[PDB]
RNA sequence: GGACUAGCGGAGGCUAGUCC
């Protein structure tokens, strides 16, 4: 138990910090970054990718 | 508060509902 919030795990919730499919940052073993899953870069997000749209 | 169901999210929170 404790943070039933994780539940999300039962929509293949994506990291938010690797940005894969099947775990959350909070559960991510990678340390605490923002680097965009679609150029590489640290700083922006691929929702703001500056590089090319998000899928 | 908890747990689910839902739902979205570059951030995981929020609510509702039911139960006490
Ligand atoms: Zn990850
Ligand atoms: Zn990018």
């Amino acid at each position: 138990m404790q943070k039933g919030n994780f539940r999300n795990q039962r929509k293949t919730v994506k990291c938010f910090n690797c940005g894969k499919e099947g775990h959350i940052a909070k559960n991510c073993r990678a340390p605490r970054k923002k680097g965009c899953w679609k150029c590489g870069k640290e700083g922006h997000q691929m929702k703001d990718c500056t590089e090319r749209q998000a899928n």
